[PDB]
């Protein structure tokens, strides 16, 4: 019993998706987490919450893209646990957003490495899938985190309080 | 006389894209034989004739897309006969979808063969070529045709006419 | 045999079948003569799309004889799709002329499809080749006729400026 | 000090980015001076100088886009000198024409090199950009060039003052 | 030689629109330098970079348009290299405004004096041709560039980061 659907498709790259999947669930839960730090009545910046919560939203097609895939080419679907993300309290803005660069740049290397495994085995349709669905999703996720994290540090944040409600206001607001 | 156009083209892709577009051709060829086996009297599925004439319309267009392609790069076209498909009676629904699955995995890895000639020969744009317009569609026709084959053995086919019938009606007649 | 089949004579079925293949041949030549015009150093865009309808038509005349087989309880047998007799097809000019050659062959092959009909007492099989193959024929033959006139008054296909007005005022609208 | 979005971007892919955003300055510069020789009031082309004008504005746009890559990426934007066009003078709208056939295929295997480079220093997200930004726009261009040299020539220019003329209207005023 | 629609163009004239077309593309490829500085990812002033791309879009048709004065006199176009930037890092929002405003009134000084070679030239239509088309528009331009560094300075830029990012949403914005 192999799938009448599979052609071209090593077993490490299956196991690679497998992985991927459960990371990018695993970042949706991470949003997930700090979105709703930033409904605490403590916190209080509505567009901190809803800026996680559309990212965490968004790693959830991510994961569901990836679980389509291996259907697609023949795999079978083993997921994991997902993991708790490694803090409950994100203590600022600034740090969810310093947090969050993090976060994107560890599935941005994990699908580098992905796409290289893909070139090595020579499976040229899952490598254009990860470049045309991954790969510049990544690239504009940390640059745009990476905007986010500069200006919040030159308003002042995290000690100026004024500085992350302004930045809520004026740049999450829309 | 070299092309004025051309640039960074081997012959061997030149005499591998014009291999393809016969392979293309002999696919539409035998799509059009599958479609009007439904129609024959002693058939009668006309969604299957319908879905197989699609089929058999759109493997044109990607033999007439490789031309088209041929020209853009400075190369030149040359055609060859068409092969009469291996079949003039197609056995039933499930047969045929059978058959379809087996002919769109040799296509697929014609396609896969050509996409090693054009990184062994350092040409990106043909690999890209390959990837955006071929590659994704291969995977697609080959998992619905595993789900039409999936479905219609499940439903009792081809043993049952009443499967081959409803299929025809329920889900290619959408 | 079908349980359709009525006054369908044995040589109908075979001749319908070699049709099938003819108009598929000519689909080919068609699409040959399309694409070379879309060739860099031929470069005539209108001339490429003109022929690749031509194609395109050819494509369902061959389809409207394999409905017409299952019809009337025929069987279809598919041949090989024979290569055209060119790769080079030379000039403007010279694809009409060959197109007009090609439709007036096929045009021979239907009226002796029509030949055969009549004398097999098959009305409807008659019918059906005069309504969708005869006059659409004599249309095809007049206008490529014409084509192949106006492209030799212009001084094709000498004059490369012939070709280049042709290409923009007839078969550009 | 490195960027904090820096990830798997070489420092030779860099300089060669650099280096492409001063060639497509370049060439919308020869553009640029093409456009208006057809100005000229003793050469009076209306619709070659639209034409051209269009292709500088969209190198410039081709520019603009590998300074965004750039960024995006963690690299630093070092801008040079935009050397002038090797003419004033283009003599005919053949030869500007031929001109910018030559050029634009100057620059795809300047883009080619781009892409080896990426592959080499395993960077899949830089040739996935110049795959779907660059390569196959450049292939349209040649190719669409080379239509017109060969209408152009095969309609008497540029002795014939009537076939630039004709040209000028049918071809490049539609 | 000499062209035959022109009529009273003095040569230091057409030299002089000459060099002003060398300028304009300079100005616009200082406000390119300065538009995707403010796009770095340690800068990230998003509409500090779209204020100066507007700007680079600017005087790239200020040059397009005396190119076309140039051709409508009878003069000879004849493009020189287009300088770098004199920096490459522009430190600071209120330092880009500030080399914006320095950029605009040498350039204000360049088409100054092209009116007046103008007038004693005894050209009333190129003289016009500048008072229309440029003289005002650099007027204002100078005024809102002042207007700017005033506020930002106001504001407390660039010690205050909070300053030119308020700035950035709600003078730019
Ligand atoms: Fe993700
Ligand atoms: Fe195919
Ligand atoms: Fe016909
Ligand atoms: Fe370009
Ligand atoms: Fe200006
Ligand atoms: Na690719
Ligand atoms: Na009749
Ligand atoms: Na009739
Ligand atoms: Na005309």
């Amino acid at each position: 019993s192999t799938s009448q659907v599979r052609q071209n498709y090593h077993q490490d790259s299956e196991a690679a998706i497998n992985r991927q999947i459960n990371l990018e669930l695993y970042a949706s839960y991470v949003y997930l987490s700090m979105s709703y730090y930033f409904d605490r009545d403590d916190v209080a910046l509505k567009n901190f919450a809803k800026y996680f919560l559309h990212q965490s939203h968004e790693e959830r097609e991510h994961a569901e893209k990836l679980m389509k895939l291996q259907n697609q080419r023949g795999g079978r679907i083993f997921l994991q646990d997902i993991q708790k993300p490694d803090e409950d309290d994100w203590e600022s803005g600034l740090n969810a957003m310093e947090a969050a660069l993090h976060l994107e740049k560890n599935v941005n290397q994990s699908l580098l490495e992905l796409h290289k495994l893909a070139t090595d085995k020579n499976d040229p349709h899952l490598a254009d899938f990860i470049e045309t669905h991954y790969l510049n999703e990544q690239v504009k996720a940390i640059k745009e985190l990476g905007d986010h994290v500069t200006n919040l540090r030159k308003m002042g944040a995290p000690e100026s309080g004024l500085a992350e409600y302004l930045f809520d206001k004026h740049t999450l607001g829309d």
